[PDB]
């Protein structure tokens, strides 16, 4: 009934717009590959650096480097022993890339009666670290279920003392950790305290700089195709229901992933996004549970044919949603991967019959039972939908199996699930069909303790999901890291229009450069 617009207006349809530079950045690259293969003072410095390489946003130059790196480390260790600078972020990097340390590292730290020792208390750096490494924890390890609330407690009362940068890369880690927030979102942060912090590395710096313009020049130019695309579709004035929110969906999938090698998924995704939420506004438009059928059966039968089958005002979505899983099609043919996208379809349909089931209970007042509710929950969330769409455009790593594997609803989307459900349910509430108050009302609770159950729920999903990254695993990093970074949208988006996170993230990583 008020169509549109983008807050961002115009601000991206254009396409944007130094070879020295590139040169220095080929170089840089080099050096600091060197640097990381090369020796440093000792363990904890190479440590630190490849945090800080992680940190700054451009690991991905480095892989088997750095993997060749924590490998050495992970054999070769004295852990009596380490600092608990040292432990923590030993524990932390070699956990984030799958290798099995124990929580037992941390035993040395407790007191016979059971307490972390007091000298503890005074090792700001030490706690910084162990609160970080405590977002690694997985089911079992109750020193890190402590530590998490022991550090949380000193490291606030520390804060007013501190000395910069160490004082802001305290209260941001508080804000937000590392383990749960978007690389890019956090390099950016990390590329203003880096400087700072006398010793820092200027050429891993200003590699760094130069890496995260030439990444902004790329998205900016995708963002600029989609939103052409999205232009033509003129749903602005075809539909007056529908929310423009492709620059915020880029966001998200930029998001699933920001690396060039991405580009064509970024690109396909992002579509997907945008056309799911059409989809999803259509269905909570005014339209009639009447109406609502006969477009889900139209989706659910997927075919041009159908479109004849459909009132009027829907016909613009279900054709350009049909024309967007044909030019994945069309994309993806080159490198005969076709059969990837009738899994992202199938995807899109199974969200489609949950939408149906949902508008029938708002529509007619349907109050469910507790399970009824319970089963028909999860799948609205749409990462399953996602993730398995992201695997559309990647490489040779994805392969038939991959589709028959996250079709099998396995863990690891599992625990995005839960946590983009239960993040989604709690924030709606606080900041129709409401599933807190739906639990409240089951169990005779307030929505404060509602709240913390379901909290609870997403700190054991956090759990299971890093159980999925230490080896064995189910399948390879790259296809794991699609559901760890849709887990991290929701941990930077989705918790407090279109919010000061999205619109934040969305001018640092797109609008603003970096200034050389």
């Amino acid at each position: 009934a008020d169509f549109q617009p983008s807050i961002w207006g115009d601000l991206f349809l254009n396409c944007p717009d130094d070879a020295e530079t590139e040169k220095r950045h080929q170089q840089l690259k080099e050096e600091v590959r060197k640097m990381i293969v090369a020796p440093m003072a000792n363990s904890t410095q190479k440590l630190a650096f490849i945090d800080s390489v992680q940190r700054l946003g451009v690991s991905y130059h480095f892989t088997k480097e750095i993997e060749d790196e924590l490998e050495n480390i992970y054999h070769n260790n004295n852990d009596a022993e380490n600092d608990l600078y040292t432990t923590s972020i030993r524990f932390r990097l070699l956990r984030e890339h799958g290798y099995n340390v124990s929580c037992d590292v941390f035993n040395k730290f407790k007191d016979e009666q059971g307490n972390f020792k007091s000298s503890v208390t005074s090792d700001v750096r030490g706690l910084l670290e162990l609160y970080q490494a405590s977002y690694l924890r997985v089911h079992g390890e109750d020193i890190l279920d402590e530590a998490i609330s022991f550090t949380t407690h000193h490291l606030s009362l520390a804060v007013a003392s501190l000395d910069h940068p160490l004082s802001e890369e305290v209260s941001h880690a508080l804000k937000q950790s590392i383990r749960r927030g978007l690389p890019r979102v956090e390099a950016r942060h990390y590329l203003s305290v880096y400087q700072d912090i006398e010793s820092h590395n200027k050429a891993l710096l200003e590699f760094a700089k130069i890496d995260f313009n030439m990444l902004q020049f790329l998205h900016r130019k995708e963002l600029s195709e989609i939103c052409r695309w999205w232009k033509d579709l003129d749903f602005q004035r075809k539909l007056p229901y529908a929310r423009d929110r492709v620059v915020e969906g880029y966001f998200w999938i930029s998001g699933v992933y920001f690396e060039p090698q991405y580009s064509l998924g970024r690109k396909m995704l992002t579509k997907v996004i945008a056309m799911a939420s059409i989809v999803d506004d259509t269905y909570d438009s005014y339209a009639t549970y009447e109406e609502l059928i006969p477009y889900t059966n139209a989706i659910e039968r997927w075919d041009i044919k159908c479109i004849d089958e459909i009132p009027e005002y829907m016909k613009p979505s279900y054709k350009a949603l049909l024309d967007v899983y044909e030019e994945m099609v069309q994309l993806v043919a080159e490198h005969g991967r076709q059969y990837r996208v009738e899994y992202a379809k199938n995807a899109m349909i199974r969200l489609a019959q949950s939408y149906l089931v949902e508008a029938k209970w708002t529509l007619q007042n349907y109050k469910p039972s507790f399970e009824e509710f319970k089963a028909n929950a999860l799948p609205t969330c749409g990462y399953a939908m996602l993730a398995i769409t992201s695997f559309v455009g990647m490489g040779d790593i994805v392969t038939p199996e991959t589709f028959k594997w996250a079709a099998s609803d396995p863990k690891i989307i599992q625990a995005s699930t839960i946590i983009c459900r239960f993040m989604d349910d709690v924030a709606e509430h606080k900041f129709d069909c409401s599933a807190i108050e739906c639990y409240m009302e089951e169990y005779g609770v307030t929505a404060q303790e509602a709240y913390d159950v379901f909290n609870k729920h997403v700190e054991s999903a956090w759990k299971d999901l890093n159980q999925e990254f230490l080896k064995p695993t189910e399948m390879p990093t790259e296809v794991l890291n699609r559901s760890l970074n849709l887990a991290r949208v929701m941990d930077v988006l989705y918790r407090e229009y279109v919010g000061k996170a999205a619109k934040g993230g969305i001018t640092s990583l797109l609008i603003e450069p970096i200034a050389l």
